[PDB]
């Protein structure tokens, strides 16, 4: 449950763009309230924020050569989130995603087959 | 045997920009899809999972023989995917698939 | 003692890729050692000692190291373990005296460096 | 730049490969991180004197993934981790305010994406 | 103390486990045991002793090693630590390198052939 919000990639691009690869485009962006879930040509970005005040705050880049398989599991009940798990080479465990409704499953799943595969 | 242009109508929407559908088979009430670019395991009510195995991750492979075993390991991490290959599974064109489409 | 390739290549052929040939094979008791252009298959066999057969295919870019450690001992044994890709502990086989041991270490490194 | 490449280049030089080139290097305080077109070496200085120091290389192909957190007192510095290949805990490396955090993490992605 | 081995002596003994387009580099002999660097793996033989019957021949190939790691004792104190971490093994391989021994050759030779 929860609902994700799309970020106009435009501004993203200028506020991100210094920690951007020469070559790097942004294809695809998600907030949840704080927290942004960043699909560039090149890998995610996973920035989580943390405390009252959000300062504490980690900018996590997944290659997509790092991603060594996943999976996308449909939900039972309009009440439920579509979950997406990730396997990161040399994490054992997933990192495992609600699909939350306002995001595009099918286009979430699609750019990590066209960056990924 | 599985409807290769059904399935493509119903994969279609998830493949990449350069992948297509090549073959498909079932095991069970589940399913082995091999694209251009990754094996597909779709394991099912209103709930089923896609997993995706790209072949450029798959390490290295096993079958064992009655039924036989495949256990299909990954990069990066030490457990391998363990399919049961029941009587009635085409053991042979599994095989060979993996084999043409990682090698 | 030596593999007849020709009929390996018609008993493999339906696993084997379109693409794939082999090159060499190695017979350590009841089991093989059968270099692709391609992959080690290691074929183990219980035969008349159980029911088990394996096939373990080995992409050579998966073998991330190796080694051969030799019996100080009269037995002249010698045991290899292979380390493949995201395992931490080795595929290990036991070499005994009438294996081609030196054979086996280089088809390896032809193959694997 | 905030160091003379020319100079940094003949200094490192004997350790290099002879088709290995420096890219760029940033200090951080006593500490540094050379970038070549092959690897990040961290030369890092231990002590009051700096004696101690260690040469750590890492070759881009070698990065599975990374992440960049603020650290310290009201999260004015960072924290570099860097995960590698067939390891589980990453290469943790403190930043503190005065490094270019930024450009860091621009050639990291330069070179490891 | 490490001593440095002939290379041309060496390939006599190794050549039958050699590929058949490989190269010694370099190798240091402490006691029975050796650390040779070729053009293709580092080859680390273990034997027990001074006459023990039994070797260890491990094979490193330098893809395999994912990082790597020189740390010096001081700044005339030359005493130094190779690490070299072997992909899906936790904990590096650590040499002394003490008298006898080429600290930078070592480096060279690993930026080389590894990088
Ligand atoms: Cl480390």
């Amino acid at each position: 449950g929860g609902n994700a919000a799309e970020v106009n990639l435009d501004e993203l691009a200028q506020e991100l763009g210094p920690i951007m690869g020469d070559n790097e485009q942004l294809a695809l962006a998600y907030r949840v309230i704080r927290d942004m879930f960043v699909f560039t040509n090149k890998r995610l970005i996973l920035i989580d924020k943390q405390g009252v005040t959000g300062k504490k705050v980690s900018y996590h880049s997944v290659p997509y050569k790092a991603i060594t398989h996943f999976e996308v599991e449909t939900a039972g009940t309009f009440d439920m989130d579509a979950e997406l798990k990730l396997w990161i080479s040399g994490q054992k465990d997933p990192l495992v995603k609600e699909l939350k409704k306002g995001t595009d499953v099918v286009g979430i799943q699609k750019t990590i087959a066209n960056f990924s595969l």
